[PDB]
């Protein structure tokens, strides 16, 4: 009800939503039901730090 | 003909070879039939920010 969490099917443990644990593919237009969030990129303070 | 790519074998879906496609092992003089070609690596742009 707050974030989106990634979790395996078999069990629950929630985990950041980052692009180690998704894979870019198409664009949003295609996908019928895609949401909106925020991906977290680990890559970002690293460079920034 | 004109670069190599990493696609599925059920399915043809032509990707730019990447770090994170690909595992390096062994060196070039081993493995018999190995082409010369460049990996993409997505920390090389980033330097920059």
């Amino acid at each position: 009800g707050t974030h989106w969490f990634v979790t395996q099917r078999n069990f629950y443990e929630p985990q950041i939503i980052t692009t180690d644990n998704t894979f870019v593919s198409g664009n949003c237009d295609v996908v019928i039901g895609i949401v909106n969030n925020t991906v977290y990129d680990p890559l970002q303070p690293e460079l920034d730090s």
